[PDB]
């Protein structure tokens, strides 16, 4: 169902959380070779998650589940805000700009933290 597809999407999102915290530790420790690899892994995870979320939203639309569509439209908008912040972070790493990297890191944490009450609301709505 769309609901089991959301659980799969939720798991991929939690994998990115796990990899992110590992990456944050490696950044603080100055292990740039690890950070590079973790950023590549995160890019692949976010790409996957985005694809699953789009399929869920399109299916909710085809099902006429108006509440789930409303919540998913907002949640995807937020996801893109996290995605832009992540991409800026990747560029800061390429450029060697640790000050910007720290800034983007914290902002991506707070954006993700904010978008969690909605994530739970979607699970219940699908
Ligand atoms: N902030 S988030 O929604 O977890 C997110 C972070 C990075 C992405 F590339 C896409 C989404």
């Amino acid at each position: 169902s769309v609901k089991s597809e959301y659980a799969e999407a939720a798991a991929v999102g939690q994998e990115a959380v796990a990899v992110f915290n590992t990456m944050k530790a490696a950044f603080q420790n100055g292990d740039k070779e690890a950070v590079a690899q973790y950023l590549a892994r995160l890019a692949s995870l976010y790409t996957r998650h985005e694809e699953l979320l789009n399929r869920i939203l399109e299916k909710a639309r085809r099902e006429g589940n108006k509440e789930a569509v409303t919540l998913m439209n907002e949640f995807t908008a937020t996801f893109q805000t996290g995605k832009s912040i992540f991409n800026a972070m990747v560029a800061a790493f390429k450029n060697g700009d640790d000050d910007s990297f720290e800034s983007y890191l914290q902002a991506l944490e707070k954006v993700t933290a904010k978008g969690e009450t909605l994530a739970d609301q979607i699970a219940k709505a699908l």
